């Protein structure tokens, strides 16, 4: 569910407000298409594909459905018990949140002009 994903981005980028993934890029945020603008947004687009692909499981729903999962220091799992929509879900959180942490944030590329730039 997207509360346990913004948990999952509070615990891998502790520098950067959470909020400031919203509307970054092509594709951090509601919907996206064209070109990745760098790394971070890379990472995006992959987690809206993994969502595409979660939602192929009947029924279904990644904002929604709730998941097990832990965060501590050095660790991000998903838990086990989680039944193969919550199980996809929570890999697709996981991995984005991880991927984040990986890549440059540039303030040059938040709210951008989508039809000049993407
Ligand atoms: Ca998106
Ligand atoms: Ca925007």
């Amino acid at each position: 569910n997207l509360y346990q994903f913004k948990n999952m981005i509070q615990c891998t980028v502790p520098s950067r407000s959470w909020w400031d993934f919203a509307d970054y890029g092509c594709y951090c945020g509601r919907g996206g298409s064209g070109t990745p603008v760098d790394d971070l947004d890379r990472c995006c687009q992959v987690h809206d594909n993994c969502y595409n692909e979660a939602e192929k499981i009947s029924g279904c729903w990644p904002y929604f459905k709730t998941y097990s999962y832990e965060c501590s220091q050095g660790t991000l799992t998903c838990k086990g018990g989680n039944n193969a929509c919550a199980a996809a879900v929570c890999d697709c959180d996981r991995l984005a949140a991880i991927c984040f942490a990986g890549a440059p944030y540039n303030d040059n590329d938040y709210n951008i002009n989508l039809k000049a730039r993407c």
